[PDB]
Formats: structure tokens, C-alpha cells, sequence
């Protein structure tokens, strides 16, 4: 019982600490006298806005549905015996003392520890983008890890099934992921709707940890442009080329032509393969940029790679879930039925 709040995990999981705040309610660890391990338990209270039981059905969804080393799993799920009852939903996780972002605000990583933590990035979105999911939030704060570096992939809050032939849109269309990793394809002519927008987002990861600073803060979407184009240099005429609409295209022909800036510039002190893996996820040309499969085969990544130790998903999502179509009592219905294999035998 209680820690600030109602936090009421069974016999199970004992000796609770307030860890911090989700979206949904507030985060603990607690001890699992099952394994005998320390675990997080996040509490989640959704069910009052259609929204939030979308995105908690979505990500519920997804999670069990995954199977993978670099992606967090769901070790359990603590709800009420009945919907009438079920008002909140505990998420039982392994237990991740730290994410991406939280380390590099303190910590230099050593070149060693930039190839692992992409190595594992890649391998978990292999498995994913083999499941036909986009993420579409890669960002460090969504790359948590444990005390002995193990990295995990969470927040499947925005992920959607690959569409590629619907991904297609106007010029400047509202985006909900985080600004700094989104692709420059996403502010132009795309919906996210194709697994290169993941790519970008690991590419400005990867320069991120080169560094220790984000490499594109725009502060607003047009700016996040300004930003990118001031690195990569002006679009290529084939690049254009790509890009149908016309205020999209009229609006990089506007801009003041602007030369690439080498990568060995602005990171000195990198790995010179490195550089190249970078310069190969953040091209401009979604169609050109590289692919998770061709990355991980990259030479920086050579120690690791090893294709049979890269597994891909069983079961793909054909979907989308159809999730936008659904009043909250519906969705808090599905919740409740997507959490019952965990419910003391059934
Ligand atoms: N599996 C986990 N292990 C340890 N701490 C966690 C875990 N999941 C979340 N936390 C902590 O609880 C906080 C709330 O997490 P989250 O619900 O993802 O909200 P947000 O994404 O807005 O930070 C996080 O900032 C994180 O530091």
C-alpha cells in the first residue's frame, strides 16, 4: 500500500521505492519474491482518456508480442480481477537503472562502449522492423540500461505498422515525435510511415554519443531543417528530384545553397568508420539512406555482427490495429483481455 499514492501490488512484489512520474502515474521498484530480483513496476491510470488507452493498448500489444534481448519485455501485468474494478494497471519490467539519456548529460562513452550500445540499438530495431513496426520515437531517453550495459528499447507509445505506399503527405503536417531525431523527410512530404524515419533517429543517436550534445536541436520544425541542411550541405538536384510536391520543393529551392560540413570536423575524435556508418544513416534521401541489416554488416560494427545471433520476429503485425476508430470503453475492454494471461491461472 501506498508511496505518495494507492500502490498496490499483491502478495508478489514487496519493499516498494519511489523510482519517479510516467505519463500515466508514477514508477517504482520493489522486490520479486517470485525470482527473487529487484523489478520496475510503473502504474498506469488510462481510462479516462481515449488517448491514453490507445497508447496503452498499442504498447501493450506490442511488448508481449516481442521477444528480444534489446527490447524491454513485460515480466508481468497486475490489474483487477474485473473491468468494473480494474482502474489502474501495474507494468512489471526487469529492472534498468539507467537510459542513454540520463548518461551522456554526465558521462564521456569510450569508443567501445558507442559501438556496443549501437550494435545493440541495431539488433533490437532488426527485430522490430522484421515485425513490419516502425518505432518512431528513437530517441536516448528511449534506450534504457542496466548496471552491466545491457541496452533495451522502450516506449512503443507512437510505433505504427509500416505502410510505405500511405506515406505520403503535405508540406509542414503535424508530428508527434520528439523533434531532435525526427527525419527531415517527416517536416517535408512523410507521414513516418516507412522504416528509414528509424534509421535517421539512430543516426542522430549515433553523432549524439560522438559528442555528448544533441546534433539537430531546431527548436521548431522549419528550424530542425535549417539545422540538418546546415550540416548534410543544400539537397542534391536528384534528392529534390524525389520530392513531388510543390511547396515542399519550393521551399528547399528558397533556402541559400549550403555546403556539407565533414564529419571529421565536427567529431575529431571519432572513429573514422564510425563517420562513415554515420554518414550513410543520416543522408538525406530516405530511399538512399542505409538499412538496419546493411548497418549492422557495417565494418564498424565487425566485432558483433553475426547474423544468427540477430533473430527476426515470428509472428509480423500485417495490421495496423485500427486503433483511432475506438470509444474508450472498447479499448479499456481490450486492455483488459490483452492483460489476462497473467491472471493466477486461466
Ligand atoms: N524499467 C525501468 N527500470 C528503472 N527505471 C525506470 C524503468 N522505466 C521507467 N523508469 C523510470 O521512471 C521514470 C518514468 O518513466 P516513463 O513512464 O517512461 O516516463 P517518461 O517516458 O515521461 O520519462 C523514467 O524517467 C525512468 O527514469
Amino acid at each position: 500500500m501506498v508511496r505518495g499514492q494507492v500502490f498496490d501490488v499483491g502478495p508478489r512484489y514487496t519493499n516498494l521505492s519511489y523510482i519517479g512520474e510516467g505519463a500515466y502515474g508514477m514508477v517504482c521498484s520493489a522486490y520479486d519474491n517470485l525470482n527473487k530480483v529487484r523489478v520496475a513496476i510503473k502504474k498506469i491510470s488510462p481510462f479516462e482518456h481515449q488517448t491514453y488507452c490507445q497508447r496503452t493498448l498499442r504498447e501493450i500489444k506490442i511488448l508481449l508480442r516481442f521477444r528480444h534481448e534489446n527490447i524491454i519485455g513485460i515480466n508481468d501485468i497486475i490489474r483487477a480481477p474485473t473491468i468494473e474494478q480494474m482502474k489502474d494497471v501495474y507494468i512489471v519490467q526487469d529492472l534498468m537503472e539507467t537510459d542513454l539519456y540520463k548518461l551522456l548529460k554526465t558521462q564521456h562513452l569510450s569508443n567501445d562502449h558507442i559501438c556496443y550500445f549501437l550494435y545493440q540499438i541495431l539488433r533490437g530495431l532488426k527485430y522490430i522492423h522484421s515485425a513490419n513496426v516502425l518505432h518512431r520515437d528513437l530517441k536516448p531517453s528511449n534506450l534504457l540500461l542496466n548496471t552491466t550495459c545491457d541496452l533495451k528499447i522502450c516506449d512503443f507509445g507512437l510505433a505504427r505498422v509500416a505502410d510505405p505506399d500511405h506515406d505520403h503527405t503535405g508540406f509542414l503536417t503535424e508530428y508527434v515525435a520528439t523533434r531532435w531525431y525526427r527525419a527531415p523527410e517527416i517536416m517535408l512530404n512523410s507521414k513516418g510511415y516507412t522504416k528509414s524515419i528509424d534509421i535517421w533517429s539512430v543516426g542522430c543517436i549515433l553523432a549524439e554519443m560522438l559528442s555528448n550534445r544533441p546534433i539537430f536541436p531546431g527548436k521548431h520544425y522549419l528550424d530542425q531543417l535549417n539545422h540538418i541542411l546546415g550540416i548534410l550541405g543544400s539537397p542534391s538536384q536528384e534528392d529534390l528530384n524525389c520530392i513531388i510536391n510543390l511547396k515542399a520543393r519550393n521551399y528547399l529551392l528558397s533556402l541559400p545553397h549550403k555546403n556539407k560540413v565533414p564529419w571529421n570536423r565536427l567529431f575529431p575524435n571519432a572513429d573514422s568508420k564510425a563517420l562513415d556508418l554515420l554518414d550513410k544513416m543520416l543522408t538525406f534521401n530516405p530511399h538512399k539512406r542505409i538499412e538496419v541489416e546493411q548497418a549492422l554488416a557495417h565494418p564498424y560494427l565487425e566485432q558483433y555482427y553475426d547474423p544468427s545471433d540477430e533473430p527476426i520476429a515470428e509472428a509480423p503485425f500485417k495490421f495496423d490495429m485500427e486503433l483511432d476508430d475506438l470509444p474508450k470503453e472498447k479499448l479499456k475492454e481490450l486492455i483488459f483481455e490483452e492483460t489476462a494471461r497473467f491472471q493466477p491461472g486461466y
